[PDB]
Formats: structure tokens, C-alpha cells, sequence
């Protein structure tokens, strides 16, 4: 017990059978107000496989593992689900054969993953592995013979390897070797054509059990909630498993590798790499978007899992867990967006008052609810989870400030150095387009609604960015949104803009059943900005036609026009901006309704509470409207355009 | 009379839209074998025009008479694959009508001809020669609006607001072209302009809802039907998006696929960085990154590339693959012999027109002249294309073994940038070639094509820069693409080729056992690690020393004998680890269907693919009436039906592919 408990702590990780006590303890932390802690906060049954190759809920004593993989079906008690929520907890045993994957490790991972898929409950995976198992025939190793090209003289080569007829006969019929009988020199010998071995998990068959678990993981992300935690290391198959599950928590001083540092130096020849953390540590994986969040220790990772889960429904057949809000809906929004650049997280989470202490300047979402993912990667777009009157939502927000990308130096070219790049705010770069698509896909498979705070000038059209695939990454936004199954609320806040190519990828017509567009009183939208519109449709000739109409002096002339030209151009710009308003967006029907920031929280809440209520009842629209008319009256029918009325009605009638 | 529009298109380096149908006709004559066996009405088409209710109607009319800068055609084409005819939808911009800009009607006519191709489940062909979303200003309000200056002496002080005189607010009806707040400044009535709407439709944000409409439709099209796009002259904004959402792109030389022009970007940067639109989205960029699958010198050569791509694709999303009678026999051996060292894998696929003599050809795996590659300059460690195996069209993916020389082109925005040469080791999946592979898998799956993988991978790139460039994300896209694969997948490791660890994992039969079939050659290899790797962890100096003591007569002083024997008994350990990596082991462990031989692999895999295709159609007819039956109820039915007709003496021949195909084709 303490021998395995030492081997794990010496490797910096948590011993596998101690993990459920980290879950029971973190549930106490997440729980609000003691004394009133619930009875049986954490209940579980260890998942083991029987000799029939089938899973069984049998409960034993810790340490008694015959395979280097441990799974548990658990029931957790949370503020979201106080009676309990179920998950499947798979984990690698870092003590047993150094966390390698053999047939028995692949099979348990598969059968527990298939059980979570059948129930539709979250699959939480704990990674600490050495990848697929490796093996040579040790029986054949201590018996095999060599036939040299010159028996003097090891140089010149080898003809083949053989077995003495006594030894070929001794290993039966056991099927461990394929041999061709040969009469050479004067002795009978069995040329080893193929080495098979009388053991499982020696080569090729460990890849079939790797493909098996990759395909299952691939499919789970599409039907259930998958979460992966990297502790110590994730190698080859272990690294691909975390990726296919998409939501990765990387502990500090851990690595997500495909091949090791020594292995890569051995192939390349020279000593390129220093460590495995270099190749796939936090500085690589938290920065390129493979890792969603970093944590100091395994305990903190256990907390981040439950934290993410608190935004997610119980299973794939249950709605989002809406909780009684502590922060009211009847409040205005203290924080006010500026015309110039600002941090979009203020717009979401609020901020401490700029001058006053210890005051808080409120934001769109409920205080303390805004939890961001993929923070260091593709900083021109903000991705995360939040709560709106207790409704957990997926959050996507454009960054308006110029950001800093630090491409690290390539240890492979000794003349390489870190490339520093500036990325302009309100722009979808190849990376930010990828991030926006990825968060769309991830939040859709969590069965979460989506909230986008829109502020985009367009996609980057520069040579490098076009070479780097912006066209391909922008197309993935259009499809992520088309495939969206829950409500999508698109909002342009005050002094924000959505221009040409950006609107086209998120418009109501891509998915009208989910997408709804809301524009602020002070927001803008058009094909080009006024400058672009002015240069094509409001040229110098028209500009001179305007002076010779409005200027009373313009009745010599060239002296008067050349003075007013930069002034009547400012006129043209202002004229063009008047065609880009929310007033025009409403007249044309491209948006649902014009919003006012201070009251946008309360409006969007009731509209969101409505849509989620309306969809559950459906799991047909005219049927819902007629049932309102039937119960409230044909005289009250005008209130069907009022969300609070309809919300309070749906919550009552049912 | 309309020859001026024809002259306006020639000067823009493109074809006039009403001349494209006659190019199709001519291209079908070129692609028709031996005259005069030319079929009656090789091309028959109708023009698709929108009615005033916004509905598509079939019209037989004279050219040059469209009142929207978009044109659509419902074409019936007589080809070798379908001699009685196949249907396509042809949509194209009209570069002479408001410079091919996308307005209200242009967007509705693209959406309606697309939905018709969706509803009919047939190919949708789009020819791009556009200018992106249409822009405009309210011209009426322009010659009438007033400026309220903050200091009118003195206009340099700025603008307070723009307004209307009481006179002009009345004149402007009942027209709803402006929105005003009534003001009393100084003493006279002024109607402040708050919002300019405009009389004419298709100015601002309504064009972007029309763009979102067609974007979402093309995105659906690609997933459901065959999508092909060609680029002539230019593809701007929404136009660039359309070609990409359709995925399969032919870019004509000298044309550009861009989001924003060089002039506008230079104004935005405040620096004269770009000199041409070609530096942004010309073939130098689009053909070198995968957005453009192929390039052609002119509009007629690309019209030929569409029909060429179509010759591998079924007539609709319901039909089977167009199987043509083979001119190149199935009964033949492959002449080209893969080497132990690197070779061009296009020699393994298409052969070569003979090394010594000249020669016609030294035969390859596929039928002569049938291999047609896509994405030639992009991610050169993987080869992607289409080909025919005894007249069966397939998607082709082959690992490249030669060390590829990648030229990273100079960034005119970056001052220290030069044309950089990077080395891409053969047999390795990099962030770019993993992406290229998953792109081909996903795209060929939507063509409803069987896939054939000629595998030779050492694994994925594990270096720091490559891990940072997303090799895990892209490698995972191979898993997701093969799992969702719907037609047979024939993976084969050629002679002297290898599949190691990480590379087998992404493509194993367990990902899609209903589709995936694994075959290995007698001279191929596979395992978790390369011999050198297996020997490094599992056959250490301790075991190496032990062997020296057991197999060396002299080793019975000691330390000196073994030190001069260690470099050689090490090579012996490599020989030992390599015999675990043979096809013999792969077959024993049940990881491969069978061990094949290079010479006879073409004959073998043809009858197995003919079998797989024939049986899948039987399985479909069966699971149409009773979708509760499985693949195995279908397997034993045909198996027992064969029993039981031919034997039971010939029962062992249910395992022979040619025999079952012969029984199938006949029965
Ligand atoms: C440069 C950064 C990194 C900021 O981003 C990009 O590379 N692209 C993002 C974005 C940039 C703005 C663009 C919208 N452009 C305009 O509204 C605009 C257009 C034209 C213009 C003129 C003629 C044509 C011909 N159709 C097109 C544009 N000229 C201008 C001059 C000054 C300021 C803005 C503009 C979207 C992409
Ligand atoms: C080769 C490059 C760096 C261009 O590509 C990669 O980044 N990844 C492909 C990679 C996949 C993993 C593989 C490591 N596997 C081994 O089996 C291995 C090979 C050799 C090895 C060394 C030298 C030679 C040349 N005589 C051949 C193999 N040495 C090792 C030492 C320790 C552990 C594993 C290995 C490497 C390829």
C-alpha cells in the first residue's frame, strides 16, 4: 500500500487508489455553507473486468490490480445536483509496468468508455502513461543461434538466425516461432523466418488496441462529455487519447509527448532536446490550444474538473443545470464599453471599481461565474463558460486590444530565435478562427447554449495569414454554427462593430432554429467601414458637387475647394456611418431587436430562459402559441412577444 | 451587340458566362473516345432563372439576357461513365454585370440553384469571377442633406449633425429612406438624420445576410452532394468563402482568391507592402497551401478538369461508383519494383514511361493514365489523388519516402524574411501532411468513393516546433475521418515499407471494422518501435553480454573479448527485433486480413474491391426492408446461398475473391 504510494509521489503524481478521496474532499470545498454538508457526498463502485472480458461493478481493497488501468463509476453530490450526478472515472496506474498500455489496459479503457457512452454520463480520464507496451520473445532470446557470413570474423554480416532441432521441438506446437527446416554444412537447423512469441502485447497487436481506444474516444467526444487530466506524462497513445477528448487540464511539470527527448536525439543523431517538458510541457500545450487550463497540483485539477462539470447537464438526455441566482436579473450593468480598446473580460465578468475600494463594477454575467479556457492561445478571441441568472452558457468574445504571440525558438536550428508577433484587435487570425470554431464544437457537445459578443472588422487578408490558412479556418466557423443544437445568442455591444466577412460567418440564416441577432443602440454593421465605402461611392467629384451645393462662398473656386476638401471628406465619412446603424439592421430584419447595454442582461436572460423552456417542451411551435392563447386568452395574445410573461407561463403550465 | 460584354470579359482574362456551356460541349467531344461514335446530343441544358415570386424556373432562352449578375444552368452531359447522360447544376458569376458583385438577386439565384442540386442530389458546379458583397449609398439623400457645423465660419471646427430642411423632409414622403429627430436650432426647424436606410435594396447589412444564407447552404452542399468550384479572374470576400466551403477548387493561373485587396491593406497598414492581389491569394499562395487542389492555364482547361474529376464520381449521391470496362488488364503483374531506399511513390501508383527503353511504361499499381493527383505543392510528405483499379474509381493516399524540400515563401510584411528551405523527412506525418491526409479522407468520403492507403509511415513528427504547430490536433482528424468513412477502406503496406506505432493507431481496422481492411506485403514491417528502439529498451547491454557468453566459444580475458564483440552482437539483437516486425506476426495476431505479394497485389485487391462493392449493395438492398438485421445476417446468407448452388464441394472457394465476384456478377 505505502510502497505504491511512494512510487507515485516520487514520480510527482497521485497514486490511482487515492484519487476518489481527492474527489470526496474537493466536493466539501465546492459545497456551500457548513454545517449542512450532505450525507454520502461521494459514492462509487470500482470497475473491473471478469475473465469473460466483460466489465463488473465489484468493490475490492486498494492495490489489488491485475492490469495498469483503474476505472470507477461514481455518484457525486453538487450544488447543481444535490441528490447526485454520475461519471465514469478512468485512470492509468503509473506503478504497474510504468503506466504502459497492454491489451488488459486498452480493454478496460474501452469497456468503461463504452459504459459511459451507453449511459451518456461524463467520461473523466486521468493520464499518467508510457504509451503502448513493448516486448521481445525472452524464451527465444536465451535459445536462438547465429549463422555468420564468415565464422571467424563477426564482420561481413549474418546469413540468418536459427534454432537447434532439439529446441524447435521443445517449444512445440506453442506457435512462438515460424521456422523453415534447413540442412546446412552437415547439421539440421531451423531458420527463424518470423518470431511470434508465446505472449500477448509484444508488438503490432498493441496498436490494434490503441486504434480501438482512439476510435472510441473519437466517438465519445461526439455523444458524451469527455474531460482528460494529464498528470506526470501522456505518451503516444496516451497523448492522442487526451486530444480526442478535447478538454485537457495539464498539471505543471507534466508533458504531452509523442516521442521522447532521448529517442528523438538518438534518431536525429545530435543532442537537440534537453527534456520531455521542453517538447510538450505547459509552455507548448497551454500556448497552442491543446491544453484548456493549467493547475499546480493533481488536487487543483480534480477541482477544475468539478468546476467545468458544474456548467454541464447530468447526462446527454438532461437540460443545463440552472441554479437559483445570488446575483439579480433586475440589475443594470455598471461597466460601460468604450469607443477605443478595452479588455472584453470586463464586459463579461465585470471588474473591481477603478477608483473606489472594495467596490465591484458589475458585468454582463453573474459575479464570479466567468471561467475562461485556452487563455494563452489565440488571444484575439476570448473563450470560456459563465452563468446568466444561473443558466450556464458557452462564451465567445472578440478582443479589441492588440495582442502578443511569442513563437518559441526551434532547438533544431541553432540559428533560430523566438519570433514576437502583434495581432490587431477585432480580427480573426488563422489561430483565432480555429479557437472560435473549436469552442463552438466543444460547447455544442456539452449541450450548452452559446453567447457571442461580436466585435469583428474581418478576417486577416495578409499574405502570411492567407498562406497560413485563414480561408480554411474561417469556413469551420460557418459549419460549427450550422451544426449547433442549442440556443445561439449573437450580441454586438455598444461601440462594437461587425463588418463584411465577419457577419457572413455568423448570420441567422446559417442556423435560423438557434441563431438570434441582437445589436446595441450604439453598435455598427456594414460591408466596409465608412472609409472604404467613401472611397468607392463618395469620390472627389461628388465631394466637389457637395461643396458647390452647401458652401455659400462656392458660387478662385479651386482656392475655396482645396481648403474644404478634408472637411467635406469628414462629412462623407459621417454620412456613410449613418447607413451602418442598428436602426437600419432592424428595418431590414437582419437582427431580432436593438438592445440597450444597461438593460441587456435582463432582456437576454428572459429570452434565454424562454428558448430553453420552449425547446424542452418540444422534446409544434403553433401548438405552443395556441396553448398560450387557450390558457391566458386571445385578449392576452400580444404578451406572446414578452419573454418574462412566457417564461413565468411555461414554468407554471406543465 | 452583346460582343462588348464578350470583350469586357476577355480584357479581365475570363470567359463571358454565356460561352461557358459551349466549352462544356467541346470538352465532352475531347473526352469522348474514337470518332465518329459521338453520341446524339452530347450536351443538353436549360437556364435556371428566378420568377418574380423568388422561385427557380427552367427556361429555354437566348444568351445575354439576365437581370441579376449570376447565371444558372441545369445540364445533361453524355460521358464515358454515363453514355445515356448525367446531371449537374452550373452556377456562375457575370463579371460584366455590376462587376460580378453580390447583390440581393445574385445571392437568391445561387441559393435556389444550390437547393435544386441538393434536392436532386446531383453535382453543383460553381464558376467564380466576382467582386464580393455589393456596396452602395443613398444617392437621393446625398444631393439634399445639410451639414450642421459646430462653427460655420470656420467649418474646420467639425460636425454636430447632418439634417433635413422642413421642405426636404416632406418631399422625402412616405418613402422611409431616412429616420429623423425634429430639432429647433437657432430658430428654424431642422430634421436631424439619425439613420439613413435608402430607397434601393442591397446596400448594407442585408447583403451580409444574403452572404450568410449562401455560406450555410454551400457548407451543407459539401456534406451532402458533390461540390466543385473553379476560379477565373478573382474570388473576393464571400466569393472566396464559397470556393472554400465547396472544398474542391480549380484555380486558373493569373486569378486570385482573396479576402481584401492589396490597395485596401496597404491603406490599413499605412505602408506600401503589397504590389499585387496575386501575393495575397494567387496560385503562389493557394496552390501551395491546399485551398487550390489543382491549377490550369485557362478557362477551357479547367472546364476539362471538372469533367475529369466527375469521371470518378457517381451521377448522384444515391448511385454507385461509375465502373468502366478495363483497357488495362486485371490479370497482369506490376512491373515497377519499390526499393529499399526512397523512390517517388507516384511510380508505385502511375508507374513511369520506362527507365532504360522508351518504352510506353513500366507498369504501376493502378490502370495506365488513371492517376490524377490533387494538392501537388502542399504538404509533400503525403500524395493525394484519384485513380481507377480495373475501371473502379478510388481515392488514393500514399506516404512519400523522399526527403521533401519545402520552400517557405518570404512575407513582404516582415522585414527580415527570406525564401526559407525546410526539410521534411519522408514517411513522417507533419502538422501539414496529417491535415492533407484528413482533408483527402473527408473529401473522398463525400464523393462516395472507396479509399486506398499505400502506407509507409515511421510515425508522426515529435519535435518541439512540430508539436507547437499542432501535430496532435491534425493527427486526431485522421481518426475522426476514417471512423466516419462509409465506403471500403483498403490499407496496404507495400514491400520494404513500414508502419510504426503511432501511424498504425490512427488507421487501425478497429476505428471502422465495417469499412477498414488491412493488408501487408511479405517484405513489409510493423511494430510499436523501430528495431533500434526495441533493442534500446528491451535488448540492453546486459542481455547482449549474456548472448556473447552463450554463443562465443572463446568467451568461456573475458571483458576484452566482449568489448570487441559488442558492436556485432548488437547488430544480432537488431536482426532479432526485426523478425518480430514481419507480416508473419501481423497475420498470426489477426491484425491484417492477408499477406500479399507486390507482383500479384493489383489482381488480388481488384477482386477484393469488386467483391466489397458488390456485397455492400446486397447489404443495402437487404437492410432497406429489414434494417434490424446486421452485416453478419448478410454474410452467411450469401455464403450459404453460394454453398448450396455451386457446391457443397466448392465451399472452400467462398474464400476466393474472383470466384465470388463471378458468382455475384452472374447471379
Ligand atoms: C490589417 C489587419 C491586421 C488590421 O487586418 C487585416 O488584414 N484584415 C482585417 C480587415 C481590415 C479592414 C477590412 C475592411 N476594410 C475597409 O473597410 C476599407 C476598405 C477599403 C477598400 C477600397 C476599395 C475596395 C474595392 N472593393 C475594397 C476595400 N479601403 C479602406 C481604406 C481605409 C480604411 C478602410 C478601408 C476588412 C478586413
Ligand atoms: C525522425 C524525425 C525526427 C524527422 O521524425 C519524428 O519526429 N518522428 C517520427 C519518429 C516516430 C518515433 C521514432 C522513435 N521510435 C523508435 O523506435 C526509435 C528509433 C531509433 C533509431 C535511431 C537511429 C536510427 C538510424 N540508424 C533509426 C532508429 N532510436 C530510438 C531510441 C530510443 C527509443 C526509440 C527509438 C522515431 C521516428
Amino acid at each position: 500500500l505505502q510502497a505504491k504510494r511512494f512510487q507515485a509521489q516520487s514520480l510527482g503524481t497521485t497514486y490511482v487508489y487515492d484519487f476518489p478521496e481527492m474527489f470526496r474532499q474537493a466536493l466539501f470545498k465546492m459545497w456551500p455553507s457548513p454545517d449542512k454538508y450532505p450525507k454520502d457526498i461521494l459514492t462509487y463502485t470500482e470497475l473491473v473486468l471478469d475473465p469473460q472480458g466483460q466489465l463488473v461493478e465489484m468493490n475490492r481493497l486498494p492495490g489489488g490490480n491485475e492490469v495498469g488501468m483503474v476505472a470507477f463509476k461514481m455518484t457525486l453530490k453538487t450544488l447543481e445536483y444535490p441528490e447526485g450526478r454520475d461519471i465514469i472515472l478512468i485512470s492509468n496506474d503509473i506503478t504497474f509496468r510504468i503506466g504502459s498500455f497492454g491489451p488488459g489496459e486498452d480493454l478496460l479503457y474501452l469497456r468503461a468508455s463504452e459504459l459511459a457512452r451507453a449511459e451518456g454520463i461524463p467520461r473523466v480520464y486521468l493520464a499518467a502513461n508510457s504509451g503502448a507496451r513493448i516486448g521481445l520473445a525472452e524464451e527465444i532470446k536465451h535459445m536462438f543461434q547465429v549463422a555468420w557470413v564468415d565464422p571467424e570474423d563477426p564482420h561481413k554480416g549474418i546469413k540468418y538466425l536459427y534454432l537447434t532441432p532439439q529446441d524447435y521441438t521443445r517449444i512445440s506446437s506453442l506457435n512462438s516461432v515460424h521456422c523453415k527446416h534447413v540442412e546446412e554444412d552437415g547439421e539440421s537447423r531451423y531458420v527463424i523466418t518470423d518470431i511470434i512469441g508465446k505472449e500477448e502485447g509484444l508488438g503490432v497487436e498493441n496498436l490494434r488496441g490503441s486504434g480501438m481506444i482512439a476510435g472510441e474516444t473519437s466517438q465519445d467526444y461526439d455523444e458524451i462529455v469527455t474531460i482528460s487530466m494529464v498528470s506526470c506524462r501522456a505518451l503516444g497513445i496516451g497523448a492522442y487519447l487526451v486530444r480526442l477528448g478535447q478538454r485537457v487540464i495539464q498539471v505543471e511539470n507534466s508533458h504531452i509527448i509523442l516521442t521522447g527527448a532521448t529517442a528523438l536525439n538518438k534518431v536525429l543523431g545530435r543532442d537537440v532536446y534537453t527534456s520531455n517538458n521542453q517538447l510538450g510541457g505547459v509552455q507548448i500545450m497551454h500556448h497552442n490550444g491543446v491544453s484548456h487550463v493549467t493547475v499546480p497540483d493533481d488536487f487543483e485539477g480534480v477541482c477544475t474538473i468539478l468546476e467545468w462539470l458544474s456548467y454541464m447537464p447530468k447526462d446527454n438526455r438532461s437540460p443545463v443545470p440552472v441554479v437559483t441566482p445570488k446575483d439579480p436579473i433586475d440589475r443594470e450593468i455598471e461597466f460601460q464599453p468604450s469607443r477605443g480598446p478595452y479588455d472584453p473580460r470586463w464586459l463579461l465578468a465585470g471588474r473591481p471599481h477603478p477608483t473606489l475600494k472594495g467596490s465591484w463594477q458589475s458585468g454582463f454575467f453573474d459575479q464570479g461565474s466567468f471561467k475562461e479556457i485556452m487563455v494563452p492561445w489565440a488571444q484575439t478571441v476570448v473563450t470560456g463558460r459563465a452563468r446568466l441568472g444561473g443558466i450556464p452558457v458557452g462564451v465567445i468574445a472578440a478582443e479589441t486590444r492588440t495582442v502578443e504571440l511569442v513563437v518559441p525558438a526551434d532547438p533544431a536550428n541553432l540559428d533560430s530565435e523566438a519570433k514576437i508577433i502583434q495581432q490587431a484587435g477585432q480580427v480573426w487570425f488563422p489561430d483565432s478562427a480555429y479557437k472560435t470554431a473549436q469552442a463552438i464544437k466543444d460547447f455544442n457537445r456539452e449541450k450548452l447554449p452559446l453567447m457571442i459578443f461580436a466585435n469583428w472588422r474581418g478576417f486577416s487578408g495578409g499574405m502570411k495569414d492567407m498562406y497560413d490558412q485563414v480561408l480554411k479556418f474561417g469556413a469551420y466557423i460557418v459549419d460549427g454554427l450550422r451544426k449547433y443544437r442549442q440556443p445561439v445568442l449573437i450580441y454586438i455591444p455598444p461601440y462594437a462593430e461587425v463588418r463584411g466577412g465577419s457577419w457572413a460567418v455568423m448570420d441567422t440564416s446559417i442556423n435560423p432554429l438557434c441563431i438570434e441577432m441582437y445589436a446595441d443602440r450604439e453598435s455598427r454593421a456594414s460591408v466596409l467601414e465608412p472609409e472604404g465605402t467613401v472611397e468607392i461611392k463618395y469620390q472627389k467629384k461628388d465631394l466637389v458637387k457637395t461643396i458647390r451645393r452647401l458652401d455659400p462662398i462656392s458660387k478662385q473656386l479651386k482656392a475655396r475647394e482645396d481648403l474644404l476638401l478634408p472637411m467635406y471628406h469628414q462629412v462623407a465619412l459621417h454620412f456613410a456611418d449613418l447607413h451602418d446603424t442598428a436602426g437600419r439592421m432592424l428595418e431590414k430584419g437582419v437582427i431580432y431587436d436593438i438592445l440597450e447595454w444597461k438593460t441587456a442582461r435582463s432582456f437576454l436572460y428572459w429570452r434565454l430562459r424562454r428558448l430553453l423552456l420552449e425547446s424542452q417542451v418540444k422534446q409544434v411551435q403553433s401548438m405552443l402559441r395556441r396553448w398560450f392563447v387557450e390558457t391566458e386568452g386571445a385578449v392576452k395574445a400580444y404578451l406572446w412577444d414578452n419573454n418574462q410573461t412566457v417564461v413565468q407561463w411555461l414554468e407554471a403550465h406543465g
